[PDB]
């Protein structure tokens, strides 16, 4: 219903009235279209509890995306592997939108429309705004990455002070990715409604293609078994006005008690 | 659980209720992360509860179809939702007052056929075609989840005489089944929402006629969902209002392009809205 109860009864919506459909690799997948959630970033956090979602991957990947940086070495250094140069990605699009790529080699900055930045200056000054998005679609370079976004953009809103994200996902697995981009989008709110100084309102998640693979029917069938757990409520130590400041000391996550994994 | 334009009254029923208050000099109740289904299968999301502009919607898509960013070629037709943007009064208000008659920028129709292409003429084989991209993937490769439309380009943002309110929509297919997902960033629930349910439904109608499938649905998930605080008092009046069934959309040509659909291709059966008030 309202927490991580929406996600888990996901699970149970294609694990149940589920399509059908292909994978890209060739598996099978269970699969559902048009979903959406609300997760409540006011007094807390939405980090799974019911898996152990990787959190130290979800904090360093974001930064590396208010970076520009696509690179897999720049995160491979940070003891994180997820990801040479992936091509223009969801980094590259945030900061330099339109801007001609070589490689991640190159500096990139002077370029593009800056998207994460231009949401920024037009929070503060304008108090309301409907137009405040963030696209990581750009059709011409999208055959250059690695992988085209999962994540198609997000957009905010204010409403009496709180800081709203809806992030439009395409395509998500529910034992590997949608959990983890949860707490990714759930973890730009924070940020940018640090920067404005505003609160921090809701996260709509909103999904296309919602699949499960039939091998992780099963694992995902032990998962819901467990009572989820109550979400960690997020702080901030440093103050920070500027977006590309923001490093992990500056961060601690209380009240993660989540379940062994797999 | 509702599938029904039940669930748009709802809405606004809910943005009414519990809508917040935002300010632009004109006011609006507003909420976010709206999400509604309408199912496609063997009925046409057209609104019932009050009456929609049929023909527009029909001529606008044709006109974004061939790309057309030109608003003198909707009003030929008599149809003028948008010749006012493309109005001198207009134009040389924003700062456009280089750009002639009709002039809106690159929007909808030339994003969709030419994305990354410089706005002027004829851009035939410029920028990317999103539309004629997606039709041939749903032949060739019907399960993707890659199959996208989108409208969003910040660089052609300050191009266009009004941003794109419906900013992109998705395709899926399952059960030789063709759905679409439209993110619309804003919507008037008064005015334009509806609008586009039917655009989207119609072109849905039409991808699924030019690749042999089926409608399986259309899922409208909304950005801020508003209704501005002068629409209400006539708004609630609309909600008393019990929507009927849904009309029957069909097409009586085989069309095997869809540069070719014209107009004189569809017939409504069943369509019988409220009158005013
Ligand atoms: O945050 C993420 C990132 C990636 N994926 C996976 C799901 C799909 O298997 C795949 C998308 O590949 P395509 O369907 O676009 O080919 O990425 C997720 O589920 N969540
Ligand atoms: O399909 C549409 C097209 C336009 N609008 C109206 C609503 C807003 O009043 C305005 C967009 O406002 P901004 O996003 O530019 O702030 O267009 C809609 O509601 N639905």
């Amino acid at each position: 219903l309202t927490g991580e109860l929406q996600y888990l009864k996901q699970v149970d919506d294609i694990l149940r009235y589920g399509v059908r459909k292909r994978d890209r690799t060739g598996i099978g997948t269970l699969s559902l279209f048009g979903m959406q959630a609300r997760y409540n970033l006011r007094n807390e956090f939405p980090l799974l509890t019911t898996k152990r979602v990787f959190w130290r991957a979800v904090v360093e990947e974001l930064l590396w995306f208010i970076r520009g940086s696509t690179d897999s070495k720049e995160l491979a250094a940070k003891d994180i592997h997820i990801w040479g140069d992936l091509g223009p990605i969801y980094g590259f699009q945030w900061r330099h939108f339109g801007a001609e790529y070589k490689d991640c080699q190159s500096n990139y900055l002077q370029q593009g429309i800056d998207q994460l930045q231009t949401v920024i200056d037009t929070i503060k000054t304008n108090p309301e705004s409907r137009r405040m998005i963030i696209s990581s679609w750009n059709p011409k370079d999208i055959p250059l990455m690695v992988l085209p976004p999962c994540h198609t953009l997000c957009q905010f809103y204010v409403a009496n002070g709180e800081l709203s994200c809806q992030v439009y996902q395409r395509s998500g697995d529910m034992g590997l990715g949608v959990p983890f981009n949860i707490a990714g989008y759930a973890l730009l709110t924070y940020i940018v409604a640090h920067v404005t100084g505003l609160k921090t309102g809701d996260l709509i998640h909103t999904m296309g293609d919602a699949h499960i693979y039939l091998n992780h029917i099963d694992a995902l069938k032990v998962q819901l078994a467990r009572s989820p757990k109550p979400f960690p409520c997020l702080k901030i130590i440093r103050n920070v006005t500027d977006i590309n400041d923001f490093k992990w000391d500056d961060f601690q996550l209380d009240g993660y008690n989540p379940h062994p994994p797999l």
